[PDB]
């Protein structure tokens, strides 16, 4: 699945993750640490949909 970012746009790609912050690829959105960020305008989870 795909979440979007409601802030900035940012797609986290749950086939991508987010290996750069310590997400590997495969990583279900729940999974994200809580205090996970969008790596691009730092909004915290509470931002995204999902798509
Ligand atoms: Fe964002």
């Amino acid at each position: 699945a795909k979440w979007v970012c409601k802030i900035c746009g940012y797609i986290y790609d749950e086939d991508a993750g987010d290996p750069d912050n310590g997400i590997s690829p495969g990583t279900k959105f729940e999974e994200l640490p809580d205090d996970w960020v969008c790596p691009i305008c730092g909004a915290p989870k509470s931002e995204f949909e999902k798509l």
